[PDB]
């Protein structure tokens, strides 16, 4: 008996350490699983954005030129969306409208440059795409002075002159639809809020949701996926060791009782 | 007596076995939920990522903004050209598809008044940008020289919107191959059956080559998002029971130890 005491002392001392090593874990677990919920939440968030902006560059044919600049041809200067820079903040929207689908056309030197640019497309299943042969592009010029010409508020290389005078040549920038009425139908004009009134009577309008900008997201998405995968791994091995502790505790607990009875006997 | 407490011990151990039996059942059942849940999660993501891309390509083209314009109540909207135009003879469609492109996502309306009320609605809800065709002010296009097969000859459409249709392909002619339009490149709007386009502005466009599955796809996702709730919920409830049973067996094991002890006090005595 006087020796049976130093037997139950160690045991409990070990079970105490267990309940100790247990809490020490639940803290981590509670901390990990928590930080994960946050990272996964910001992951699905930026996960959407990536797929979105990318899904667009397909329909818009943007990812096509990116993978088209990976080939050798003399004559290719890329799309207008890249070769034109608007001034400061003000007309961004306006000019984006005056171009819209035209800001995806790829400029080339001669018709032969385009004919072979297409082959790369049909020989790789990439999709349709528009090209502008500098030696054939018929530029457009402004006659009547109504609003500040959309061409006078941009900065483009002087070699791709005709290509821009074609996409924005007869395009003007006006303030409100009221300043346009006097000429709607005569001159091609777009308002600052995005309201294009084509000389053909066609009207374009609407406000989207705009929030390289893509490459950055890929970097951020990869980062999160890494953080995620790591956490899941850790957070999982802990939940394992946790039970490892719990099973031992249940097992340790049974042993103590089987002895507590023994002492009573003695 | 000693045999009385002994026959009472077997009564508990008999139950303890049952708990451990059902516990096994739970374990198995739970393992079956995880595997399936893990499978649903897969299809969900694999299929949900498509909506993020589909619903994104509906904004680019404007297909979404259009549909939203149907549940507006702004009488005057008639729809998309692509919806109002159809090709009578097949294998001649690829040409027209190319002859349209962006122009195909155009919405036909009565007048510029519907145009405004449509644009204002689009802005008020940031649905997107869209180009309208006011049949009231649209200016049709024609073809003087017959250097090929007119685009309008292989098309069917309600004579009531003839203007908008002649607006997109009014000056467009369908030819056979590249070397068939050369004599008139940048002179007339060419569109080879192969799938090419030679605008009068010298601009050349060509390449490779329904958006109606987004509705059926949004459903399949709404389904998986609903099926995951089921599986994910059923698991936490079963896992909860599994824990309850484990608490029970424990409760018995200590009791069984005490029962075991009394017989050793009844075996050392008797």
């Amino acid at each position: 008996v006087e020796d049976k005491r130093a037997e139950i002392s160690e045991i409990e001392g070990k079970l105490s350490t267990i309940q100790a090593k247990r809490i020490k874990v639940e803290k981590e677990i509670e901390a990990k699983s928590n930080e994960l919920e946050k990272v996964s939440k910001e992951l699905e968030s930026s996960e959407r954005e990536l797929i979105a902006a990318e899904a667009q560059r397909e329909v818009r044919g943007n990812r096509a030129a990116e993978e088209l600049k990976r080939s050798g041809i003399g004559g290719i200067y890329g799309t207008l969306a890249e070769l034109i820079k608007v001034k400061d903040e003000a007309y961004a929207l306006a000019i984006e409208v005056a171009l819209g689908n035209r800001a995806d056309n790829v400029v080339v030197e001669d018709e032969l440059v385009a004919e072979k640019a297409i082959k790369y497309l049909k020989e790789h299943k990439l999709g349709r795409l528009t090209f502008l042969p500098l030696n054939k592009i018929k530029p457009k010029h402004v006659d009547s002075s109504v609003g500040l010409p959309a061409v006078d508020v941009i900065e483009y290389d002087q070699k791709i002159e005709n290509a821009v005078k074609f996409a924005l040549g007869d395009t003007v920038i006006v303030n409100s639809m009221e300043e346009a009425r006097p000429h709607i139908g005569k001159v091609r004009m777009v308002t600052i809020e995005g309201e294009l009134y084509e000389r053909s009577g066609a009207i374009t309008g609407g406000h989207f949701r705009a929030r390289v900008d893509t490459t950055k997201l890929r970097e951020k998405v990869e980062s999160l996926r890494r953080r995620k995968e790591a956490l899941e791994g850790e957070l999982n091995s802990l939940k394992i060791e946790l039970r490892s502790l719990e099973n031992a505790s249940f097992e340790l607990r049974i042993k103590l009782s089987d002895e507590k009875k023994e002492l009573e006997l003695a």
